[PDB]
């Protein structure tokens, strides 16, 4: 029903319409009706609600045949489909759309559905399929009892009895899923699948969630944890694929805690997907994003300035010309009365960049790990949720054990560096 949609001709004033084996354009198109009804599926075969069958013709014997036919060609580019049929039929300005809005009918494609439990690994559904000599178009119920919406993995249910589960969009975490008391986060570790990451990214979207962020030690020792007795290498969600950027969570979760294995992340080119390994007791991995490994998804339900101090919405702002380290530049914002700079807006960030840090290189920022190392904190307390590292950023967790962040460059993106280093530094108030 969401994806189910009308063709429509503009040249012949009428929608598609399928009648046992024959094919006629009708000009009063009613979407009540389910054999005017289409649906893009697997194998670029166009598939119709009403018929339960495809559309196709011989290698201008067209018509409508079921999809199991191999002999014939049930085959449909959605970019050419509009052109074929004027040509077919004689739609003789003359294009054809969707009916409702005038889109493309490549405007709704086939997703690969993938599954997640099951004798099948992940593997997507295979629509349509064939259980009991009946066509679906879709993932059912029956056949079960605890009601479960399944689909198979195959052409034939009956014949290979490859299954699996489908996945649903909700705000509960029950049946699939894990769920950590303190927090609302609801886990679910999908040991048996096997995906890419740029599948396992779908199957975790398909199901309302998204690919795990683990944004505080908390998550990991809870995770550690969950891992323990297990044996497998689970995708994060941790990538390296922003061309512009640096290390990311495919959330748009702020990269604050880090878990890298000892002798990693090397290879950033070639490697740009992160994993998690129970072995290392939840270290982090850097593998190739084309690999298939189980996944792991993460859900949730539901002024005036003194006189050097430029403003900036609530807070005030200056600039330390002064070059020092990073603990000897929070000093001297306390002799101000205030501490190292804390950014938690991307326009934040433009205006320190753009305002005050002006036309000099580097800068220390709020940000370190001095408290605890590999878990990144803002010296003023402040909660860390922004995070704009440079491009294979932060690097320096492992060989510094004091490390501290700067802004480098006209961008007005982040470099981790030694506090060694004597840099200018900017200090923020009320």
């Amino acid at each position: 029903e969401p994806n189910v949609f009308l063709i429509f001709s503009h040249g012949l004033q009428g929608c598609l319409e399928a009648q046992g084996g024959q094919v006629r354009v009708t000009p009063a198109c009613n979407t009540s009706l389910p054999a005017q009804r289409w649906k893009w599926v697997s194998r670029n075969r166009l598939f119709n609600l009403g018929t339960m069958q495809c559309l196709g013709t011989g290698w201008a014997s067209l018509g409508m045949y079921e999809c199991d036919r191999e002999a014939l060609n049930l085959r449909w580019h959605c970019r050419t489909l509009g052109d074929q049929l004027s040509l077919l039929l004689g739609a003789r300005s003359g294009q054809w759309r969707i009916y409702g809005s005038e889109e493309d009918l490549c405007a709704l494609p086939y997703h690969e559905v993938y599954t997640i439990q099951g004798n099948s690994h992940g593997k997507p559904c295979t629509i349509p399929f064939k259980y009991d000599n009946q066509w679906f178009h879709g993932c059912t119920s029956t056949g079960r009892e605890d009601g479960h919406l399944w689909c198979a993995t195959t052409q034939d249910y009956g014949k290979d009895e490859r299954w699996g589960f489908c996945p649903i969009k909700s705000n509960d975490c029950e049946t699939f899923w894990d769920k950590d008391q303190l927090t609302d986060s609801c886990y679910q570790f999908n040991f048996q699948s096997t995906l890419s990451w740029r599948e396992a990214w779908a199957s975790c979207e398909q199901q309302g969630a998204d690919l795990l962020s683990i944004t505080e030690i908390h998550e990991q020792t809870y995770i550690n944890g969950l891992l323990t007795g297990y044996s497998s290498t689970l995708w994060i969600g941790l990538n390296d694929l922003d061309t512009s950027g640096g290390w990311q969570w495919s959330d748009n979760s702020p990269l604050k805690y880090l878990n890298w294995e000892s002798d990693q992340p090397d290879n950033p080119s070639e490697e740009n997907c992160g994993v998690i390994r129970t072995e290392s007791s939840g270290g982090w991995q850097n593998r190739d994003c084309s690999i298939a490994l189980p996944y792991v998804c993460k859900k949730k339900p539901n002024v005036e300035c003194e006189p050097s101090w430029q403003p900036f919405q609530g807070h005030c702002y200056r600039l330390q010309a002064e070059k020092r380290s990073w603990q000897e530049s929070k000093k001297a914002c306390l002799r101000g009365g205030g501490d190292l700079v804390s950014i938690h807006s991307m326009a934040e960030l433009e205006f320190i960049t753009k305002q005050i840090k002006q036309e000099v290189e580097e800068l220390w920022i709020g940000l370190n790990d001095l408290k605890l190392q590999m878990n990144f904190e803002w010296s003023d307390g402040s909660l860390v949720s922004f995070t704009h590292w440079h491009p294979f950023e932060p690097n320096n967790f492992r060989d510094s054990l004091e490390d501290c962040v700067t802004i480098w460059g006209p961008e007005g993106r982040w470099n981790d560096s030694p506090c060694n280093q004597s840099l200018p530094s900017i200090c923020k108030k009320a």
